[PDB]
């Protein structure tokens, strides 16, 4: 199976809806080992607990706020040490105040600003950094972002701003690390109920429009994400780096 | 082992270079059957003996010039009649007069144009109409495109055009089709070695550029475009419709 | 009237006085731009005849221009050569496909519907500015306009988006080709606008009515607005601009949803 | 005439090869009344200079070092009092650690990154919503951009990505103000030799390259950039917002 006997680290499970965690069964079921990470004290248990859920041999669960230089050094030294050799980093992590994300991205505060671009875009870059260290025989980095990202979608502010240095970080990032064997790619996944959906927009509206509209007239699972992610990873993507797959049912390509 | 049970239609097989022969051997690897077309009489030959170091059952190779809608529709009904149901096909066909391949775009006469329309982009969408009655599951219809269909590309000229148009046809395709469970999706291809190569202005400096600095710092292989096709024809990519991934070793990121 | 002061630009595709080519033609004169205007049909040939009388100074040409038809595309830049000698630009605003092709799904789409479209929607930019290089003698700017419908999908456009994708890659490798002998070429992005070649099509007045709900403008696009920034493409103010397609659609070019 | 009677906010002039100078005399030359701003002592006198070049009479010259609130918002409140209304800022504001424009972008510092983004993008936001305040008349707020924010350019590293982050910004400002009468727009400029052009590692090789490759085979000037943003800031321009314009002799166009 495509990913026998390689190791993945997974970043950014909250619970049973993350998309993270769609990656994790995915990737588990082509027959991946995962390396579990999670950000501050608030989760271990949510983390392990599904971790556990996977058919045997225990996962490596490891704390990584990625805002923390030395505890994100620190988690890939216990990599370096507990494994030695990782095959993918999975980056499935975005945060920005909560405040930001509704009326007239105009108003957004510096700090704000910096914020959601540390953590939403800035972390891929440091994250790759320290998984170059343990990747030695090459493979994929791996990131999630949203359309808002490339155009414009209401109340998503800051966030499309951060997805776009977070896009745009992929492809300088791909050029560094493709002569050291290393191919970056994201996908750009449809809207999906998760931890992260649960604030404001009439949700339902914008998923019922997607079901309307949408090539596929359905929306995404993470599971679609996942088995888009097994690709990435596996050795069937070689050739793929700098990417952007859009994993959307095809929402993508719409005009009016 | 991922395309098991699954029959699919590999458009544009020349050679043993071409890229058809390449995702062709990817196809099979997964499990598929497959189904040959070819341009004509004189490449019948080839095709047969291609189709033949593949262990399995024999392959169909059947006659298909995209040009000639009688011939476009009792290919397709042969393939109804002997075989019922597709899962997908691979369309790998461009041409272009050669003359209009070199000197300005704005020399290209009308027939010129038209020709590689015709046969370059029109063709998809032929094709598609007919796969629609066999594809009676569903499942994906990839094709061919490159760069210069995006940028410009020097002596690319009508080709370039044909590409934008072939692109743009994959985008309103995946419209169409996706309510009828068919996605529709491009892979963009480095350049490589093929009959469609010959007589382009140095490509040996082409490939050398690549080489150099391309992200990945190899040229693309008809193996890596065929293992995407691969994906992208597999269950995996289901969420995946009206995409174009570019299988060129991240060429296509670099400005300058 | 100064800025196109002492210029002269052919302006292809008047049909009306709603016409996005009249709206161009409009601003270019009131800029100070001398205009030859081409036609094809027989009637309405007055119509165009008429607008053009209606621009106050010097009676413009008016020549037959099917773009179809090589010996008319011919016949007409080297009647502007023989009678005016040098011509600073053109504006090609100019397209058409079978409207049964314009509903339905694009997978339906007989070839000759595909050809005719791009015969007449793409290709003729092609086949204009090659006789337009050789009377574009200092210079000066190709126009053509396009539409979103070219770069993402817009329901019903079909065989028309293919052939502005089509129209808008020929832009670039025209611009390409021509910026060595100081020609530019670039396009124009409307919005949807209410002219003649939108009758027709499903629902235009609710296409309307979202653009002026939720493009950042808050207003649909005028055939005026198209116009100026059509000078400002045939201007020196534009001399570095070549290869560009410029949205004048109240920025609904950059909504997802 | 075209912009007779109206007033812009110009920042960012350094010296007189400055995009942003180039600028001023085309806003100028169509009748515009300028306010110049600067940040710190270092060329307060340079940008009065200059200033006083101009041949009309006039011109504040304000202190705004976009990296205090306090101070920007101060200068917008100068503005306030001093002029009344105004009808467009042009902001040509760049910078980042030149450490950080060499090698790999994966070795970006934090801070590093977040200092580029703070600078080069976060200010057309800042500066946008004071501005919003004092163009009660509507009118454009003009930002400078590089094709390095959409492609991958050798060593502009954590600039490209600032800039795609100014770009998405752009968008989304675009979004926010139209409705306030105001739009927002780029130039997207080809490489000029400014004061951000020291240091770039064969800059005279990159030029020599735009003037034998670009479709207009030159180079690309300041008057260029700043006859574009004349028509940006005038009603010419009316229809267009959350645009990018190339000025760069075409170049963005070509592929390999
Ligand atoms: N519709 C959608 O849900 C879409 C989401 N995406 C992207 O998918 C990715 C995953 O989000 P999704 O699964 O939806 O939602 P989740 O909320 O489940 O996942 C987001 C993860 O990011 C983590 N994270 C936040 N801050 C930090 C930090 N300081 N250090 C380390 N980790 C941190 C969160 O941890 P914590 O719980 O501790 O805050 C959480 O595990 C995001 O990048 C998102 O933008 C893209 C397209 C569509
Ligand atoms: N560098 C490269 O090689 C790249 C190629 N591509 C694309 O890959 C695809 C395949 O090209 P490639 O494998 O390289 O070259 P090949 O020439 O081997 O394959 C192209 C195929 O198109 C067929 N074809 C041409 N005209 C017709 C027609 N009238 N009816 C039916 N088939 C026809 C050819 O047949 P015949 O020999 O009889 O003409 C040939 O079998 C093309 O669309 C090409 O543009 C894309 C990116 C890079
Ligand atoms: N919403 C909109 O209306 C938008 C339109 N556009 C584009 O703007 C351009 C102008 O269209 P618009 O003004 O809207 O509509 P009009 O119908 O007013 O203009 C289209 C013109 O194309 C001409 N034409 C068609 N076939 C030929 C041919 N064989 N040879 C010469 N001329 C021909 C028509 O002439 P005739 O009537 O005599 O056949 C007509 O004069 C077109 O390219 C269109 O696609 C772009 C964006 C939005
Ligand atoms: N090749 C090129 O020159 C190109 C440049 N650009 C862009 O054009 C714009 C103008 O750059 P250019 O004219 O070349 O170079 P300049 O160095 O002349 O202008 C850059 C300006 O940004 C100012 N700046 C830097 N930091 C701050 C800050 N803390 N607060 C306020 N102002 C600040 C600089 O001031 P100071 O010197 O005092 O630090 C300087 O005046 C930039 O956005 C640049 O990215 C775009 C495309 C091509
Ligand atoms: C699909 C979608 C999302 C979810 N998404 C794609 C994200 O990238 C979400 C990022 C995010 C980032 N930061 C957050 C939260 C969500 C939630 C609560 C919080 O405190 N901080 C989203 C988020 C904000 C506004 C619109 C949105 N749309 C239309
Ligand atoms: C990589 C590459 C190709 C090959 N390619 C991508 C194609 O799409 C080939 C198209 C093609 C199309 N028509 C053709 C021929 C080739 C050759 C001989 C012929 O008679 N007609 C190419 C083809 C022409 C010009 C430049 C080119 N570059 C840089
Ligand atoms: C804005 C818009 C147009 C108008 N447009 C951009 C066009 O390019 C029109 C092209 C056209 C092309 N060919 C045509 C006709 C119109 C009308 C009558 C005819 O007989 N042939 C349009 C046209 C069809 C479907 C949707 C459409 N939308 C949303
Ligand atoms: C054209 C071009 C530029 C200049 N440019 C477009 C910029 O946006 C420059 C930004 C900048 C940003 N920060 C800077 C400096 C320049 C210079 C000195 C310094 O200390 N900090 C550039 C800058 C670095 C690498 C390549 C570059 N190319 C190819």
């Amino acid at each position: 199976e495509l990913l026998q006997g390689k190791t993945f680290v997974v970043m950014g499970v909250a619970n049973q809806r993350s998309i993270a965690w769609g990656i994790a069964r995915s990737l588990h079921n082509a027959g991946a080992k995962l390396i579990f990470t999670y950000a501050g004290e608030r989760l271990e248990r949510n983390v392990r607990e599904l971790a556990d859920t996977l058919e045997g041999q225990e996962s490596l669960v490891l704390p990584c706020d990625v805002t923390n230089d030395e505890e994100l050094t620190a988690c890939f030294e216990t990599i370096k040490q507990e494994v030695g050799t990782i095959h993918g980093v999975a980056h499935c992590i975005a945060f920005a105040n909560r405040d930001d994300l509704k009326g007239e991205f105009v108003d957004t505060s510096r700090d704000g600003f910096l914020l959601a671009q540390n953590i939403s875009a800035f972390s891929l870059t440091a994250v790759a950094r320290e998984a170059k260290k343990v990747m030695t025989e090459g493979g994929n980095i791996l990131t999630l972002t949203y359309l808002g990202g490339e155009r414009v979608v209401k109340n998503y502010n800051v966030m499309g701003v951060a997805k776009a240095s977070l896009e745009a970080s992929v492809k300088y990032l791909a050029n560094d690390l493709g002569q050291h064997g290393i191919r970056v790619n994201a996908i750009s996944a449809g809207p999906i109920r998760t931890l992260s959906a649960k604030g404001v927009g009439d949700f339902n509206s914008i998923l019922r429009e997607i079901e309307e509209r949408a090539p596929l007239r359905r929306t995404t699972t993470q599971e679609e994400v996942g088995d888009t992610a097994v690709f990435l990873f596996s050795d069937l993507a070689r050739g793929v780096t700098g990417e952007n797959i859009h994993v959307d049912s095809g929402y993508h390509i719409l005009g009016l």
